């Protein structure tokens, strides 16, 4: 099943199975992600930062590697990982990699 995630006009495509590998996150939990479903366009819409999302999706594709894009400021990216609920374990790995 192909899913389309529209982040402020920037459309990302992935498989449902890819998101569902991490069920305790926003995008991995149907009950949470369906709050962002857009029935007109058959996509999930987030009115949020665009350059961060490459790394949010890659977190799922890579089996849980969390990497800030160099072009995205630390504060901007931290707020996104919290919104997407990537979980304490990943947040710890990220804090370590970034310093704090």
């Amino acid at each position: 099943e192909r899913v389309v995630i529209n982040v402020s006009g920037l459309r990302f495509e992935t498989q449902l199975k890819t998101l569902n590998q991490f069920p305790d996150t926003l995008l991995g939990n149907p009950q949470k992600r369906n709050r962002y479903y857009d029935p007109l366009r058959n996509e999930y819409f987030f009115d949020r930062n665009r350059p961060s999302f490459d790394a949010i999706l890659y977190f799922y594709q890579s089996g849980g590697r969390l990497r800030r894009p160099r072009n995205v400021p630390l504060d901007v990216f931290s707020e996104e990982i919290k919104f997407y609920e990537l979980g304490e374990n990943a947040f710890e790995r990220y804090r370590e990699d970034e310093g704090f």
